[PDB]
């Protein structure tokens, strides 16, 4: 059966079938989401996620990121962890779509601080849980040719990424293929949200909870609850997410291959939908033309904005309000681009995103929907048309954008994403020691160097 | 307004004023009921796995693991642990459409009334109309398509709209503003939808346990400022994501406001397995007195076939159940069991009953027939059973209503009864009788820590 294949393949890997691009890639993604969850401590849903959180306790306990005071159990570290990394949408993306590493990467070190292994968890078992858990996403996102578009109805995180924090606590707890069979089958109860929640404050939880619900899942396995021993091969099972299901058996173990191995994963270089990154990147090159060598944008000067973008209707939003909105609008990243010269941090902020200048390139966008630009990330492109008062139209396509997989950042330039983002909570040392662990984490032999350091401060 | 600002004005709104007779009649059914299903749901393997798991969690309040004294649990894990006891057995109501409505909300609603004390106290009226809240909110959702008139095929109801249920009582009990209700909805479509596929597992109670854990979770998240989607009831993208045709409706006005439960009661099972397995026990019961008074029954070997006509529902089409979750969900392991024994009990679904040579003997003759006017609705669907005999002859019976459907409910006297024969597993007869006793007269009670006191036992 496909989910007897799965189980076995959980349960079957060992370091040995690790190639080195897949630790490559594997060590580029958990430095880009620590990063992305330090930063994410700054925000309010960090803090209502902690806050809740912290009304329970357990002898059993791990450490939220950056926040020596704050001791959870398990799977509420790993929930509050969760929450940081995708609370403002800045981490890692792949193909087909969803945001695999947020999933898996606080489950892993909060079972590390928590429940001590023998032999003790080792920087190769740490890689070796982590790209499990990748690797059933992406497997499961191959069971239709849906999830390559963006999603219409389910949030893929909320699904998907459940069953790899599931499979991932697994592998941590080398739990038996029957076990891991269960652990799937349960973590299916606990999966799917809506997408109605994203470019809400509730959208970080989709994330949260992928990684809280798998441990809970792997646990009850543990213990010995059962679920459908079939539970991938059905379409009332974990097809009930899927428009079309298709879904198809794992390779043997035996020279296994990786999916990361042939598809890199997107780092975003501003904390937005991953679709805006296309439109920042057009409307920065269009922008030479209208600013000549006055480095000023002729805003009065504007008649019309054309945007032609695929058709992803939750990020077609003309007139953001709150944060997550603006994250989810093509328009508002090409007006403030061309406005400002660039997208940060700061261009998400409430009194950025409602400035009346911006509003009023706001009002002057259309969108056009070419029938070539297909909604997925591996196909998709922004051309912006600018037309000023005069009737001079200025044009400039981005069929990908530095950071996608096309054009992945360098070591360098991923490195210093990651000292902007966690020198907001750790000290200067602290990062740098990151960096190097995560850099040769292969080498690591015990994984409480890591989860130490994640302390802060 | 919207159809998610109308459900969340009648969440804040509803008064115990607008309860009527009839509901609070029908409530106090479904609360007695649903304790006893849960105190007979805590001898479970499966709620020993939900306490075990839950009990490495502490928290500064705490409530009652019901008929364990030994075992206390912060709010959400023990509505969680309860819940999944309810559940358990698949002997909990259910209601039209097809869910099974109290477990999701009840458990919510003790387990947050011992962790947080009130003053003024909160009285049985208090809890009558938080409970009626939530029962109400699913019944609306449930009206979002006539799909859930019938029997499921993608996702199990109660995960869908008992985990709003649960959202809505905890935010009646917490006393949340109309907007934090609103959110708390929001944040709990978030949390909301299993697939059907864990049906008949012993995974499948953990739905009503986490539909209520999970409701409180939503609540206490909106009364901490989280935010999500204004409309997510209006969205094809939002609510709309676990229905096939969603038709969503606002609610009516609270200033003249109507109770779904007030014109559609609920199903009491008699035996802790799919409610339509019962019609299915009815009819076998009485072919097999037919088949007795003709001394048709024995030898058992004797039988060459046996046809059931029943709703295309294919979840309970099981031929040759094994595990006891199973068997539950198998028109022919209830109408074999019933022929051999003439009963269907408790006992009748350990796997040792299941697994007799003479039950699979009979099996192997259950042939299912699937007439087009036995339409997959409990408002509709019947049974016909006929068993023929080695000689040729055959013996017809049907079953159009069973007792304990809404149309045939039970009488009190054996709701009762089905109350302390569940409840007595756990509990001393004194306990028993006082828990029937304030249950029947819940309106009447000035503080619920009456009641919550006893559930912990003996
Ligand atoms: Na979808
Ligand atoms: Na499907
Ligand atoms: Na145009
Ligand atoms: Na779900
Ligand atoms: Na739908
Ligand atoms: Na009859």
């Amino acid at each position: 059966s496909i989910t007897e294949s799965f189980a076995t393949a959980i349960h079957g890997l060992k370091v040995g079938h690790l190639t080195d691009r897949v630790i490559q890639r594997s060590k580029r993604m958990i430095l880009d989401t620590l990063g992305a969850g330090f930063l994410g401590t700054t925000t309010e849903v960090f803090h209502i996620a902690s806050q809740y959180s912290k009304i329970y306790s357990s002898n059993i306990s791990s450490t939220v990121w950056g926040q020596p005071d704050i001791r959870l159990p398990p799977t509420y570290a790993a929930f509050v962890n969760g929450v940081a990394i995708h609370s403002m949408d800045f981490d890692d993306t792949w193909h087909p779509a969803t945001h695999p590493s947020g999933a898996v990467l606080p489950v892993l070190t909060a079972l590390a601080e928590a429940l001590p292994r023998s032999p003790k968890f080792s920087g190769l078992d740490l890689l070796l849980a982590f790209n499990v858990g990748i690797e059933v996403q992406g497997r499961l996102l191959h069971f239709a040719k849906e999830a390559n578009d963006m999603p219409k109805r389910f949030h893929p995180p909320s699904v998907v990424g459940t069953l790899g924090s599931a499979a991932a606590a697994s592998k941590f707890l080398g739990l038996s293929s029957t076990k891991c069979r269960e652990a799937l089958a349960i973590a299916v109860s606990h999966a799917g949200a809506p997408m109605a929640n994203a470019a809400t404050q509730t959208k970080p939880l989709h994330i949260g909870n992928a990684a809280k619900h798998g441990i809970e899942a792997a646990f009850l396995a543990m213990l010995g609850l059962q679920g459908n021993k079939q539970v991938l091969d059905l379409e009332a099972g974990f097809g009930a997410f899927y428009a079309n299901y298709s879904p198809k058996v794992l390779p043997s173990i035996a020279s296994y291959s990786w999916l990361l191995d042939q598809q890199d994963v997107a780092f975003k270089r501003f904390p937005a939908h991953l679709s805006t990154h296309w439109v920042a990147d057009a409307a920065a090159s269009v922008r030479k033309h209208l600013v000549a060598e006055r480095a000023l944008l002729p805003t009065d000067y504007i008649k019309r904005i054309v945007l032609r973008i695929p058709n992803v209707q939750y990020v077609n939003r003309p007139f953001p309000v709150s944060e997550h909105e603006a994250r989810h609008s093509f328009q508002y990243v090409a007006c403030a681009m061309l406005l400002d010269g660039g997208i940060t941090v700061p261009s998400f902020h409430e009194c950025q995103i409602n400035r009346p200048q911006v509003r009023e390139l706001l009002s002057k966008v259309e969108l056009e929907y070419p029938p070539d630009n297909l909604p997925s990330f591996n196909i998709l492109y922004c051309e912006i048309s600018v037309t000023l008062k005069d009737g001079a139209t200025f044009t400039d396509r981005s069929d990908t954008f530095y950071g996608h997989w096309r054009k992945p950042l360098s070591q360098e330039d991923l490195e210093e994403k990651f000292r902007a983002n966690a020198s907001k909570m750790l000290s200067w040392d602290t990062v740098e020691s990151l960096i190097k662990i995560v850099k040769n984490l292969e080498d690591l032999e015990d994984c409480s160097v890591l989860t130490t350091l994640l302390k802060g401060p």
